[PDB]
C-alpha cells in the first residue's frame, strides 16, 4: 500500500510525484480538483466511498454534476475563498448522501504544490 498518513502537513510534498496507479494505493480518498472544480483526478479509494467510477468522472465539474452535495458555503464556499484567495488548509466532518447512504466523512482541502491545482481528500469517520 502507499504508506503516507491522513492530515500529514507535508501531504502535498510527498504526493506530488504519483500517478494514478500510484494513487490507487492510499488507504484514503483523494481527488485532484483544477481551479474551476473540473476533476484532474479520483483515486480507487473514493470510489469505495462515493461508488463513482474514478475513470467515469474525470473531466467533469465536481461540485456541478460530481458531487452536488458539496455546493454549499461549508464546502464549495471554502473552496472558492481558497481558490481566489491562492491557498487553503482546512479539515471538517461531512456527509454525502447524493445518489447513496448518507456517508458521515470527514474532509481536508489543501493546496497542492503545483499552481492551480487542489487537493480533497476524504475518509470514513
Ligand atoms: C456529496 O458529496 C455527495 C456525493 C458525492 C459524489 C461524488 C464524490 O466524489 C463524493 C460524494
Amino acid at each position: 500500500m502507499e504508506h503516507v498518513a491522513f492530515g500529514s502537513e507535508d501531504i502535498e510534498n510527498t504526493l506530488a510525484k504519483m500517478d494514478d496507479g500510484q494513487l490507487d494505493g492510499l488507504a484514503f480518498g483523494a481527488i485532484q480538483l483544477d481551479g474551476d472544480g473540473n476533476i484532474l483526478q479520483y483515486n480507487a479509494a473514493e470510489g469505495d466511498i462515493t461508488g463513482r467510477d474514478p475513470k467515469q468522472v474525470i473531466g467533469k465539474n465536481f461540485f456541478k454534476d460530481v458531487a452536488p452535495c458539496t455546493d454549499s458555503p461549508e464546502f464549495y464556499g471554502k473552496f472558492k475563498e481558497g481558490v481566489a484567495s491562492g491557498n487553503l488548509n482546512t479539515m471538517f466532518e461531512y456527509t454525502f448522501d447524493y445518489q447513496m447512504t448518507p456517508t458521515k466523512v470527514k474532509v481536508h482541502m489543501k493546496k497542492a504544490l503545483s499552481g492551480d491545482s487542489y487537493w480533497v481528500f476524504v475518509k470514513r469517520v
